[PDB]
């Protein structure tokens, strides 16, 4: 009826201080009661905001332009804009990561109905935007007159829009102070796709749109604020100037905020935390790379919403062969998860991820997210080129220290198609070695870990040559990539 | 408070006799206040001679003919034949 405890627990393991990374370790098996897909992923990113899926995109320029933020925060994840561009450039950016679907649609398009066609033609090149209502003005305080739709534009283009435009008697419309619910209502059962809101005055005041509750049901696990749009980050640097860009993204509607630095525990990164918080009580804030409890108490300190941790680790970086500083990931990981956990905010890992296993043994170790570079470098939205080299189709990997000095290379990466199809097989890999694990949720997984109930074993370089190994030929992966 | 010390101390690495190597060991992060140019590297060669910074050419036939000791002399470092 006794069986003996086999293996380390959690903090066995990180007391013998010899720098255990992702690749030192296993996590041994447990017991198994559940299907592999029942298991939960709701994972904090900041002491206020929740995610239904613990995946973020590093802000990178070779990684986050505004496809990939909209890619990934449509299945859980939140994107990050990269900084190193102009403030207008980053602005436009989160703007129209905000815009892809809506609820109460608040400042549309509208023409006057003495335009010419052409330029309707002209604002949907310009925008996208294909359908679009018209008032007497030209803009959001005025009467509705009608809509025009891409299906009135299907027939050279210099008739004036009164003529081809729906007439308001004819088009349905619902009365204005009406809750999301029953618009939603309203629009389905008045089945025309472009619903528009008009106070009592019937004069325009928002609009809504049946592609929005399509969405809502090809994306069900996309993280939407309040408003019911998408969740959008920014990197933004600690430089004087950065304290302009700050006003822009705000003024972009931004949600969170990354303080973009190698070593987050400066005097002027602890100032500009400060002044975010002072001046811009709604934003929520991510601290610095830290890598020990020793600078995460200043962070904490200074009012930081949540920390991003490990520094020198990862593929594209050359900083601990440059700074002689750093800290091996997987124990700077636990080391500062288990003391920033006291004060309740979410530590989030940091890069040297390549798989996902590495994504499950960060998740086992504190980290309430993990964030990706080089594994979603390449795939169809991360931005720039695919030039073809010596018989492979690869896509350019930049790191920002790769153009004073040099602190990463700049490299490539091959080709892995949609992150569509790549995030849900990396859902798929983390909740099904979850299970293998024993843990119905991850937060159930780190109440296993500070309970001592998860157990792991170091493992020799010897055993680190282990699965596809040299004894092969030759061999093929084959994932569902 | 109070946040835990982490990391081995200088002396509590070089105990246990495995003979370690610059590869094998990293530093750890600590404050910055100052900016990364402020700092000074005055560096003593013997008792008496001073350098404005820590770099020397090493002797070898290859390395330190006249040339090398002029350019690194007139940039801080040290020059050997
Ligand atoms: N390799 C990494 O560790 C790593 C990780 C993430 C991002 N980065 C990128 O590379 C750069 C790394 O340098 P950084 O993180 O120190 O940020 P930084 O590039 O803004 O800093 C440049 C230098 O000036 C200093 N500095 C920073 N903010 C300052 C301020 N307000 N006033 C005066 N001096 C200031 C820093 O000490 C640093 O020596 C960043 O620009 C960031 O975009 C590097
Ligand atoms: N780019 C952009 N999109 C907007 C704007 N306002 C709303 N949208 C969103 O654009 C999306 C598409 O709107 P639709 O009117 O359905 O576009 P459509 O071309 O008429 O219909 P589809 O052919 O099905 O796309 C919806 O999710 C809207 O909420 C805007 O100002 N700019
Ligand atoms: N117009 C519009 N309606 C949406 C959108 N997303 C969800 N809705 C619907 O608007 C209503 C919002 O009510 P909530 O209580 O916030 O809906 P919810 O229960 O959180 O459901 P989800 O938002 O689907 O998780 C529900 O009927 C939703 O299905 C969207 O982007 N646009
Ligand atoms: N609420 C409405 N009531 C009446 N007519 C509408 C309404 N909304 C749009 N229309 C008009 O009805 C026609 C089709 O509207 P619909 O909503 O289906 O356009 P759409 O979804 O953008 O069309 P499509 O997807 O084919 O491009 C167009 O003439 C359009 O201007
Ligand atoms: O040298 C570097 N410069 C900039 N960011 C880097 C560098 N090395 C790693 N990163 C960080 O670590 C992640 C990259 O993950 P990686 O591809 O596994 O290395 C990003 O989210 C960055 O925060």
């Amino acid at each position: 009826g006794y069986v003996p405890e086999d293996g380390l627990t959690a903090q066995q393991l990180f007391a013998s201080a010899d720098g255990l990374t992702y690749n030192d370790f296993l996590i041994l098996p447990g017991f198994i009661d559940f299907i592999a897909d029942e298991v939960d992923l709701t994972s904090a990113l900041t002491r206020k905001i929740t995610l239904k899926t613990p995946l973020i995109s590093s802000p990178m320029d070779t990684v986050t332009e505004a496809d990939m933020a909209i890619a990934m925060a449509l299945m859980g994840g939140i994107g990050f804009i990269h900084h190193n561009c102009t403030p207008e450039f980053q602005a436009n950016e989160v703007r129209k990561v905000k815009k892809f679907e809506q609820g109460f649609i608040t400042d549309p398009v509208v023409l006057s109905p003495s335009h010419t066609v052409g330029d309707v033609l002209e604002a949907k090149m310009r925008h996208g935007f294909s359908g679009i209502p018209i008032t007497e003005t030209g803009t959001m305080g005025s009467k509705l007159v009608g809509i025009v739709t891409s299906r009135d534009i299907d027939f050279d283009h210099t008739t004036l829009l009164s003529e081809v435009m729906t007439p308001r008697i004819e088009l349905v419309v619902a009365p204005a102070g009406v809750t999301l619910k029953e618009a939603n209502e309203i629009l389905q059962r008045s089945k025309k796709g472009k619903l528009p809101i008009v106070n009592d005055c019937d004069e325009l005041v928002a609009i809504i749109a049946r592609t929005d509750l399509k969405k809502n049901r090809d994306y069900p696990l996309a993280s939407k604020d309040s408003q019911k749009q998408l969740l959008c980050g920014a990197a933004v640097g600690t430089r004087e100037d950065d304290k302009y860009r700050l006003d822009l993204l705000t003024q972009a509607g931004v949600d969170v905020i990354v303080l973009d630095s190698s070593q987050g525990n400066s005097v002027y990164q602890i100032a500009m935390v400060h002044y975010i918080k002072q001046k811009y009580p709604h934003l929520q804030v991510i601290g610095g790379n830290v890598v020990t409890a020793a600078q995460a108490k200043n962070l904490i300190d200074a009012g930081v919403d949540g920390l991003r941790v490990g520094m020198g680790c990862g593929s594209i970086c050359i900083t601990q062969e440059v700074m002689a500083c750093g800290r091996p990931q997987g124990t700077a990981v636990y080391k500062v998860a288990e003391y920033a956990r006291r004060f309740g905010v979410p530590i989030i890992a940091d890069g040297g991820i390549q798989t996902v296993g590495h994504v499950v043994k960060a998740l086992a170790l504190g980290a309430s997210t993990v964030m990706m570079g080089s594994l979603l470098a390449a795939t169809t939205e991360a931005p720039g080129e695919y030039f073809f080299s010596d018989g492979v189709r690869l896509k350019k990997y930049r790191g920002m220290g790769s153009l004073k000095i040099a602190q990463g290379v700049s490299g490539s990466i091959q080709d892995k198609g949609s992150i569509q199809k790549f995030v849900p097989y990396l859902i798929a890999g983390i909740q099904h070695g979850c299970q293998d694990i024993g843990a119905r949720s991850l937060s159930v997984l780190r109440s296993m870990m500070y309970s001592g109930e998860l157990k792991f074993e170091k493992r020799t370089m010897s055993a680190q040559i282990e699965g596809g190994v040299h004894g092969l030929h030759s061999y093929t992966f084959l994932p569902f990539t």
